[PDB]
């Protein structure tokens, strides 16, 4: 099975949807569980935090990360979805679009990279998107966003390979399809399994969840 | 041969490198060209000469419909603005993080909402724009650089396909930065590329990305 009895795992985009899955289905899975999200009863701890707020990810994962002897699995789950012509797209959209998206993860790799050296080991997932992988019309700037994420992690994974971290993406979508759109929980299972001891020589990898809608790509 | 004579052509970044390549390409190849770029420090520049940030969306709508209201027909864009802040993820400060998307994927989103609505009036041309190697395989030292890069990647093959049914062609050349085969590329050679792509020889080549790095990427 999947088993995560006495690890620190955290979780981004916690207050619902993918990032609620995961954190549910780790606390089922008998992880140390920390929540992080804009707002939010909880099964696991919770702190707000706006991943694309620089200076609060600084003050909270520091704090964090005196009192934990380990980061076990980080789960990079927050994103917003903003859709659009790419020539009616506003500013706003376009600004807050990169920087939950992209900037998100960065400030949390920022934050945690010393972390993961320190200790060795440990695992990262992060959830892209289908759109990162081919070209859909209303989805330029997600899919763009999704993709800058994609190449950023693989790289933060290549600089904590010789760590022994591995680092690994989800993208879920948003007579194929196969099936009706995945869930939330499907997701996270995905998710557990590539942050699981079953998945050790798994890294650098992007696991398309869409019922095949991409074709491979 | 690469002929574009009596063609509008308008690239970004210019000032210095590929783009200022490239424009020199184009008017030596008959073009009237129009370069965009934040600086032109160089000493000399046989194109009309645009100085401004493109990555400030305000700027670019000025500057675009200014010009726009002057020609009837924007034959070929090159994105060609970019800039390089190497660091190791967790040390990159957060000027070099904001500037290098800001630039190099702001830029060319700032001339797309500037320049579709011309391309699907007119029913035609070409757009080229310069990635980099680094958005198809992970790069130490390069990770907001390659991811930047690949965000401009997604960005220009979607607005291809949104332009697809206006007859527009858009394509990517991606720059390096017994493998690989051969010395640097300079941006004189890169700049053929990105003529080739925008030429008629290229009319059924639409959402291509040819990697120009002597195969250090082995075909990723
Ligand atoms: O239980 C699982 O879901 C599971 C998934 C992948 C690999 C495993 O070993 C599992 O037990
Ligand atoms: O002259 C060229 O560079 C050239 C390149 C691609 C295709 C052609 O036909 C050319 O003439
Ligand atoms: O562009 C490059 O980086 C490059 C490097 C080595 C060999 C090449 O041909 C190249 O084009
Ligand atoms: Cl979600
Ligand atoms: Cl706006
Ligand atoms: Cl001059």
């Amino acid at each position: 099975g999947l088993d995560f009895h006495g690890q620190t795992v955290w979780v981004t985009g916690a207050g619902k949807g993918i990032g609620y899955a995961t954190a549910l289905a780790f606390v089922e899975a008998g992880a140390n569980v920390t929540g992080f999200d804009l707002a939010f009863g909880y099964p696991f701890a919770t702190e707000m935090l706006d991943v694309a707020d620089a200076d609060q990810v600084r003050d909270v994962c520091a704090r964090l990360l005196n009192d934990i002897e380990r980061l076990d699995v980080l789960v990079n789950a927050a994103g917003i979805l903003r859709m659009g012509a790419t020539d009616q797209l506003s500013a706003e959209d376009w600004q807050q679009t990169f920087a939950v998206n992209v900037g998100g993860a960065f400030n949390l790799f920022q934050q945690t990279m010393a972390q993961f050296r320190r200790q060795r080991g440990g695992a990262i997932v992060t959830v892209a998107s289908d759109a990162a992988h081919t070209p859909r019309i209303g989805m330029s700037a997600y899919g763009a966003s999704k993709a800058a994420l994609k190449s950023l992690a693989l790289t933060v994974g290549l600089e904590l390979a010789g760590s022994g971290v591995r680092c690994n993406l989800v993208s879920p979508g948003s007579g194929i399809p196969l099936g009706k759109i995945a869930r939330p929980q499907e997701i996270a299972n995905t998710i557990l399994f590539l942050a699981s001891s079953h998945a050790s020589h798994i890294t650098l990898q992007d696991i398309v969840v869409d019922g095949g809608s991409t074709l491979g790509a």
